[PDB]
């Protein structure tokens, strides 16, 4: 039941600053621009005590599988081939990727009828708001 308020189909109705975390993370000036239109649907379900999160958009698709504190693989919509590591904290999603030496962490948690992600690349935070679809 760990993650029981954060499954269901949630829609993007906000994004703050996005530009500069994909700049702060690397991005190029196409991807970004591209990225940046998307308004993606996140599928989140749990099967025992794995957790998966899909995300369905115009730009990419992605999808990650994962056991909370296990170390895994993922190839990020930007197509960065990171590792990713997802544990709970007082009831917060936190995720670290970890690719060329260089970290990001997105936090994702529930606050009243929304999802609300945060993406943080040092000193630049982006974040993006969901409802539920």
């Amino acid at each position: 039941h760990m993650c029981d308020a954060f499954v269901g189909t949630w829609k993007l109705v906000s994004s703050e600053n996005f530009d500069d975390y994909m700049k702060e993370v690397g991005v190029g000036f196409a991807t970004r621009k591209v990225a940046g239109m998307a308004k993606p649907n996140m599928i989140i379900s749990v099967n025992g005590d794995v957790i998966t999160i899909k995300s369905e958009s115009t730009f990419k698709n992605t999808e990650i599988s994962f056991i909370l504190g296990q170390e895994f693989d993922e190839v990020t919509a930007d197509d960065r081939k990171v590792k990713s590591t997802i544990t709970l904290d007082g009831g917060v999603l936190v995720h670290v990727q970890k690719w060329d030496g260089k970290s990001t962490t997105i936090k994702r948690k529930r606050e009243d009828d929304k999802l609300v992600v945060e993406c943080v690349m040092k000193g630049v935070t982006s974040t993006r708001v969901y409802e539920r679809a």
